[PDB]
């Protein structure tokens, strides 16, 4: 019955600080240095909280690490809207307590339109009243989105888990106060996700390119990361998985 949800609830990660010193003026380099600190500690709970993920355990290891580190920027922009929406009705982006852009930011950032994009998925929640329930499967669903086009070590044990994930958020939307309209919206929501994130990896990766010449610091998961795993996303080799 509430089974699935106790889980998911009970994982979910709290609060995380992304560690910037809010007296720096707001330059480029120090933005994008305390993002990626940020994106640093959010990956280590996120690591944890996948393994916690009901079933996740029956991907084979190699397929664990993988779909972790194809997914994560996917999670982490949804998650960070769902902050934004709840905690500031969306007006600004939350990314944690201590690093809260305004339109200042988001310029002085050079992703000024990404952040828009950003500001907009955050919107959604709100103009679509997003339940956490439902958020919160959402959120385990979006792991479960991206993967090789020559697919993973184990697959099929892959798609019996994302199957069961698309059930479990059927039955929470079936067990709320047309859920065919419903499960129609959090599917197009959900495909929105990608696109964001797709453009965040490109931003990224080539960040990390000039990062010795823009200042920028990248610690090291990420710099792995975005050297091994995301140019296999950029180039096509990696692909998410779209509803509609
Ligand atoms: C997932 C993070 C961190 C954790 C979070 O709540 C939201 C995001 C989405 C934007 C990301 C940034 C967009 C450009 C970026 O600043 C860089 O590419 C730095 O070079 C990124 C990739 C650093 C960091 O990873 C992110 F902030």
């Amino acid at each position: 019955q509430p089974i699935f949800l106790n889980v998911l609830e009970a994982i979910e990660p709290g609060v995380v600080c992304a560690g910037h010193d809010n007296n720096q003026p707001d330059s480029f380099a120090a933005l994008h240095s305390s993002l990626n600190e940020l994106g640093e500690r959010q990956l280590v709970h996120v690591v944890k909280w996948a393994k916690a993920l009901p079933g996740f355990r029956n991907l084979h290891v190699d397929d664990q690490m993988a779909v972790i580190q194809y997914s994560w920027m996917g999670l982490m922009v949804f998650a960070m809207g769902w902050r934004s929406f709840t905690n500031v009705n969306s007006r600004m982006l939350y990314f944690a307590p201590d690093l809260v852009f305004n339109e200042y930011r988001m310029h002085k950032s050079r992703m000024y339109s990404q952040c828009v994009r950003m500001r907009h998925l955050s919107q959604e929640f709100g103009w679509l009243q997003i339940t956490p329930q439902e958020f919160l499967c959402m959120k385990a669903l979006l792991l479960f989105s991206i993967i090789p086009v020559d697919g993973l070590k184990n697959q099929k044990f892959f798609d019996e888990l994302r199957m069961n994930y698309i059930k479990e958020l059927d039955r929470i939307i079936a067990c709320k106060r047309s859920c065919s309209r419903r499960f129609y919206q959090l599917t197009k929501l959900l495909d929105s996700v990608q696109p964001i994130a797709r453009e965040l990896h490109q931003f990224a990766f080539d960040l990390l390119i000039k990062s010795h010449m823009v200042s920028v610091d990248f610690p090291e998961m990420m710099a792995e990361i975005i050297s091994v795993q995301v140019p296999k996303i950029l180039s096509g080799k990696v692909k998410p998985i779209y509803f509609h």
